[PDB]
């Protein structure tokens, strides 16, 4: 079910961009019973990050790559890991990257059905976590990469949980007494499409990481963005309610966004369409 990699079977050639707590890069994978050089994307992971030994991170791994059947086509699969002094994960290289580059490079060119149909493919990967019991911990526009511009697939789900932070993104719960809920993702998926919406903005642009809990709790939350009709934000709002059942659940907004995309000039207004 998971992949146990040799340090001769991969070599990661070039580099993608540095993560917060490690490196990504752009490497090759020549299996065990294989002869084929495979195009894959390795994450290192920095030394002494996770507060376990590389045999509890294996068993807590197995399960990452249990989501990966019967699987879901907006979940990104875990191909292997390698477990050395470093955490190294390797999974297929997606050559358009992320959807928060994406959304900030094509701003002006992205319709409505798009930014629509986009939280909807997030929404029913989000299900499917919430339905296999995984509990992300970290989602927004940068943990979720287009596969092509119709396609999103969310990846680095469990990794929170694997090692032991995104303030401006996380559930109030989350922040105030680490309390990581299938509903605290939902917050994160609001502040996700607030980045769609929002062309890719950083959420709460100027204040900083500790102020957001006061902040929360004042009941200032994302502004409405320019293209969103009220109809729209409000599922967003509910997203970020303090009562964390309260908040909507991830049926719910495949339903209400699946049923926007049907006319999405009506619920997003962009000059276009
Ligand atoms: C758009 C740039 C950006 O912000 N990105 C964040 C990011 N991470 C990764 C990535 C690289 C290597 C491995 C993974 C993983 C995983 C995983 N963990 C648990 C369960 C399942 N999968 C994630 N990428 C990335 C870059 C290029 N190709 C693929 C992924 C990005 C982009």
């Amino acid at each position: 079910l998971l992949r146990i990699l040799k340090e001769t079977e991969f070599k990661k050639i070039k580099v993608l961009g540095s993560g917060a707590f490690g490196t990504v890069y752009k490497g090759l994978w020549i299996p065990e019973g294989e002869k084929v050089k495979i195009p894959v994307a390795i994450k290192e992971l920095r030394e002494a990050t996770s507060p376990k030994a590389n045999k509890e991170i294996l068993d807590e791994a197995y399960v990452m790559a249990s989501v990966d059947n019967p699987g879901n086509p907006h979940v990104c699969r875990l191909l292997g890991i390698c477990l050395t002094s470093t955490v190294q994960l390797i999974t297929q290289l997606m050559p358009f990257g992320c959807l928060l580059d994406y959304v900030r490079e094509h701003k002006d060119n992205i319709g409505s059905q798009y930014l629509l149909n986009w939280c909807v493919q997030i929404a029913k990967g989000m299900n499917y976590l919430e339905d296999r019991r995984l509990v992300h911990r970290d989602l927004a526009a940068r943990n979720v990469l287009v596969k092509t511009p119709q396609h999103v697939k969310i990846t680095d789900f469990g990794l929170a949980k694997l090692l032991g932070v995104p303030i401006k993104w996380m559930a109030l719960e989350s922040i105030l007494h680490r309390i990581y809920t299938h509903q605290s993702d939902v917050w994160s998926y609001g502040v996700t499409v607030w980045e769609l919406m929002t062309f890719g903005s950083k959420p709460y642009d100027g204040i900083p990481a500790s102020e957001i809990s006061s902040i929360l709790e004042k009941g200032e939350r994302l502004p409405q963005p320019p293209i969103c009709t009220i109809d729209v934000y409000m599922i967003m709002r509910k997203c970020w309610m303090i009562d964390a059942d309260s908040r909507p659940k991830f049926r719910e907004l495949i339903i209400e966004f699946s049923k926007m995309a049907r006319d999405p000039q009506r619920y997003l207004v962009i000059q276009g369409d």
